């Protein structure tokens, strides 16, 4: 059948919002009222993958974009892109593993973890206005917990 998806934001566990600044930028800011407006709404794919009652294997998309975020290898390194896609083709259940991200759910929050790279998360800074960035360790003065919001 199709993929399915639900619409979200997701706020750290420090509760910054996740903002887009320049092409292809996604950022963690505090922010509330008016500026909320400015926050990504993902689109959330529920894909193929290895998956427990507390380890859900997703995508995540920005709402009616041909973009994901993904992990690849930079300069050497495990890192966290947007990548473009043929919005023809997108999303569907069987993502490419760069793009999958096990959705694991401790202690009331969650955690993204990538599946091409093991114990490898989404991660903020403390600092307001970094960059969102993959992290090897969910240890640390880096933030990798995350709480979502059901967006309409
Ligand atoms: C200036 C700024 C640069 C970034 C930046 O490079 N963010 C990278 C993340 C990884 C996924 C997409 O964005 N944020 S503020």
């Amino acid at each position: 059948a199709p993929v399915r998806s639900l619409n979200c934001t997701l706020r750290d566990s420090q509760q910054k919002s996740l903002v887009m600044s320049g092409p292809y930028e996604l950022k963690a800011l505090h922010l509330q009222g008016q500026d909320m407006e400015q926050q990504v709404v993902f689109s959330m794919s529920f894909v193929q993958g290895e998956e427990s009652n507390d380890k859900i294997p997703v995508a995540l998309g920005l709402k009616e974009k041909n973009l994901y975020l993904s992990c690849v290898l930079k300069d050497d390194k495990p890192t966290l892109q947007l990548e473009s896609v043929d919005p023809k083709n997108y999303p569907k259940k069987k993502m490419e593993k760069r793009f999958v991200f096990n959705k694991i759910e401790i202690n009331n929050k969650l955690e993204f973890e990538s599946a091409q790279f093991p114990n490898w998360y989404i991660s903020t800074s403390q600092a307001e206005n970094m960059p969102v960035f993959l992290g090897g360790t969910k240890g640390g003065q880096d933030i990798t917990d995350f709480t979502m919001q059901f967006v309409s």
